[PDB]
């Protein structure tokens, strides 16, 4: 059903959804992993479904249509603790390049595309376990799609030889981002 700002179990399927408080977003948690989201003019959210926790081996399947109108992504998204890390691997976006607010370490070529690899500092900002500072870790893939796997430990190791550490997972989702833009999109995760 639509629902409101949470995390929660639905249909087998762990799922989050946040926003920065401004309006104008709706989603909604379907059968199975599918979830649906339609923003108009929306500030900052972040929805969808997956694992909690994660794993770092975990092969995701994703599968929809995503039509983002402005700064949006579609990414494999999740945390880990110690150290507390966010992390995406994008595999959709609009008009917005995460490109731009990151440090490119490198490049790994998986499931069907080159991705470019980035961290960012994220000072005294929102996380899973409040205000905080940590870093994110970014692979961006250079051929968009909207559907495919996405073999995680591709991402993970490379990152791991670009010196980027892990700690333990926390939530692991297949997540629809929007940033001051409109859109809609549906998707189904397994
Ligand atoms: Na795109
Ligand atoms: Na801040």
């Amino acid at each position: 059903q639509t629902i409101q700002p949470g995390t929660g179990y639905n249909n087998g399927y762990f799922y989050s959804y946040w926003n920065d408080g401004h309006g104008g977003v709706t989603y909604t948690n379907g059968p199975g992993g599918q979830f649906s989201v339609n923003w108009s003019n929306s500030g900052n959210f972040v929805g969808g479904k997956g694992w909690q926790p994660g794993t770092k081996n975990k092969v995701i399947n994703f599968s929809g249509s995503y039509n983002p109108n402005g700064n949006s992504y579609l990414s494999v998204y999740g945390w880990s603790r110690n150290p507390l890390i966010e992390y995406y691997i994008v595999e959709n976006f609009g008009t917005y390049n995460p490109s731009t607010g990151a440090t490119k370490l490198g490049e790994v070529t998986s499931d069907g595309s080159v991705y470019d690899i980035y961290r960012t500092q994220r000072v005294n900002q929102p996380s899973i376990i409040g205000t905080a500072t940590f870093y994110q870790y970014w692979s961006v893939r250079r051929n968009h799609r909207s559907s495919g796997s996405v073999n995680t430990a591709n991402h993970f190791n490379a990152w791991a030889q670009q010196g980027l550490t892990l700690g333990t997972m926390d939530y692991q989702i297949v997540a629809v981002e929007g940033y001051f833009s409109s859109g809609s999109a549906s998707i189904t995760v397994s």
